[PDB]
Formats: C-alpha cells, sequence, structure tokens
C-alpha cells in the first residue's frame, strides 16, 4: 500500500511553489514516502545556469519542510531505470521529451508550478514600492 | 504528556532561521502540540516595521513547515494570562523585558535565532558577486 515516490530538483532558494509542487507529489496515493532529490552544484551551474545556495544549503531547507520524508543529496542530474530499481521508486513526480520513457512505463506523475510566488518576485515586490 | 507551546512571530520571508526555531519550539519536550501565531498586517506595520508579504502569504508558507502543528492567524501583538488559558498554552517559546512575567511563571522556553541564513541576505550573496 505504500507507494515511493521520487521528485528532483534544485531547489534553489525553495519558495512556495516548491513546497506546493512536494505536496502534490507527498499526496498522490494514500500512502507514499516522498524521496527527494537534489541536484549537485557543478551538475546544475553546467546544465541549468547559475545556483545561488550550495548543495547544503538547499539539502538543509528540505529537511524543515512537511511533506519530505526521505532526502538523496547530491541526486543523479538525469533519472535511469536502474535508479528506479535500486531505491524501489514506483513514480518519478515532476513538472510536466525526456520523462516520455517515464510515461510509456507508467511512472511519470505530473506535478503543478505555481507563478508569481518565488523568492525573486518578493524581492522586486519590495524594490516596485521603493 | 503531551504539551502544547506557543510561537508567535512575523514569520515575514520565512527562512531557514525561523525554521530551525520553530524545530526548537517543537522539540522542547517529548510530546508536543506547536501552535505558530501569525501577527497581522496592521500591527506588524504599526509596532515592527515594514513587512513584505501579506499576513495570508505569511501563513501560508507555514502551512509548509514539518514543526507546525496549529496555526493562530492573526495572532495578539501581546501575549496575555488569558490567551494561555484560552487556548491551554503550557509554554510561550521566543527568542529572548515584555517576558518577564512568562519567566517568572515558569512559562517561557527559549529559542534562538541564526544570523547570516535570511532571503535578505542571499540576496546580497547575489549582487557581492554582481
Amino acid at each position: 500500500k505504500n507507494v515511493v515516490i521520487y521528485a528532483d530538483g534544485v531547489y534553489d532558494m525553495l519558495h512556495l511553489g516548491h513546497m506546493k509542487q512536494l505536496e502534490q507529489a507527498k499526496k498522490l496515493f494514500e500512502n507514499t514516502t516522498l524521496i527527494v532529490g537534489v541536484t549537485s552544484d557543478n551538475e546544475t551551474k553546467l546544465f541549468k545556469g547559475q545556483v545561488v545556495q550550495t548543495l547544503e544549503e538547499r539539502t538543509e531547507t528540505l529537511k524543515h519542510i512537511r511533506w519530505v520524508d526521505e532526502i538523496i543529496s547530491p541526486c543523479p542530474w538525469v533519472v535511469t531505470p536502474e535508479f528506479l530499481e535500486k531505491y524501489k521508486i514506483d513514480y518519478v513526480a515532476h513538472d510536466d521529451d525526456i520523462y516520455a520513457w517515464l510515461k510509456r512505463a507508467g511512472k511519470f506523475k505530473a506535478t503543478q508550478r505555481t507563478e508569481g510566488v518565488s523568492t525573486t518576485d518578493l524581492i522586486v515586490r519590495i524594490l516596485k514600492n521603493y
């Protein structure tokens, strides 16, 4: 009955958007274990771009989030089938094609982003009144 | 055996410092209920100063924090003895004299702030590399 959900990401400057996505992942089934994977500094810079917080800082914030049950930090940049077997993962949860193989296998669960809620946008809210 | 802990605050732009204080409050005894009080917009502006996020925004983030069991939002600006009886609160947890009456009653629990971890300081980290 317990379903293992894997949600990976950078989780830089964690904000309400991240938190709601993690809540969604956690609640995909009645009884879950939500494993969160946190990408390495080098790979994030190489493949995505600038990261503000270090891996250690990004991982630390996630320890305080209600929905997070387990953490893999650093996690691999690319999810593989071998990874799913290694950690006994039933579904990968991510915003929604690098995930076509997961959809084909029945192992992809879409989660949604929330706009306008990022730490970034809140400094813009301050500077807009300044 | 269950102990009711009350931690009030503004919780503006919630950061790791807030989260660690909430963790400390939650862990003051073996079995607790941690009630978090969130100050109103008007009273925060009147008595403390500028607030970036609205009461609704500040309350919403706290729903995602592992350590938070119950929320009073808005909460009163000043804790009273009548408040402690109303909500069956055993201890007030706060950074550490408006709290001398709580210490005299045996109902004050100190929690510690963490410096350099605020959302504020992370934008300064970006702008410092710019």
